[PDB]
């Protein structure tokens, strides 16, 4: 499957694509404002995520730091990024279907549209100004809006017992982005697409 990752932001982001134990394609790249990066994701990829990283500094070797979404200091992510990170999440070719979602479960840094470029399903978007509206206690100094689990490390916010409810903090993400996961047991906003669909992730889809 091909994912085109477009940075429509006015600022540089460093895209990342990982399934948690491995890079997807090259795993990361600098995207200036307007740049598009086309990656190939192996069919049957389960638990893939794409995100943006902000305010990165990498040396000649691809080693450095980002203020949001840093994946152990690498340009080319093998691992998932440090919250806060708006997440494009996908599992491909799962019994003939692709499953995509946007998640705010790990917070929000950059607004995002996650849309198929092939037919048979709709995209999802979280493009509200979550950073500007972010409650004081979730504001990441680095930039971005943390989820309550990352900040407070409670069973309720992290849903550790597999039982938990919405929270004042989850409801803030849900109010600004109804079509993204706000907490672990949120009513799924997963979209079902045909197996072997192709996708575009757009950072800053409206701005």
């Amino acid at each position: 499957a091909t994912f085109e990752i477009v940075n429509r932001c006015s600022y540089t982001v460093w895209a990342a694509a990982s399934k948690g134990d491995a890079a997807l394609d090259a795993g990361g790249r600098q995207l200036n404002s307007g740049e598009s990066w086309t990656i190939n994701v192996e069919p049957g990829t389960n638990g893939g995520k794409i995100w943006a990283r902000t305010d990165c500094y990498f040396d000649d070797s691809g080693s450095g730091i980002c203020k949001t979404g840093d994946c152990g200091g690498l340009l080319r992510c093998k691992r998932f990024g440090r919250p806060p990170t708006t997440l494009a999440e996908f599992s491909l070719n799962q019994y003939g279907k692709d499953y995509i979602d946007i998640s705010n479960i790990k917070g929000f840094n950059v607004p995002m549209n996650f849309s198929p470029t092939t037919r048979g399903c709709r995209g999802v978007r979280c493009a509200a100004d979550i950073v500007g509206q972010c409650p004081a206690k979730l504001k990441a100094p680095g930039g971005g809006c943390n989820d309550a689990c990352t900040v407070f490390q409670t069973s309720e916010y992290c849903c550790t017992t597999g039982k938990c409810g919405p929270t004042e903090y989850s409801r803030f993400f849900k109010r600004l982005c109804p079509d993204a996961f706000s907490y672990v047991l949120d009513k799924p906003t997963t979209v079902t697409c045909p197996g072997s669909s192709n996708y575009r992730v757009t950072f800053c889809p409206t701005a």
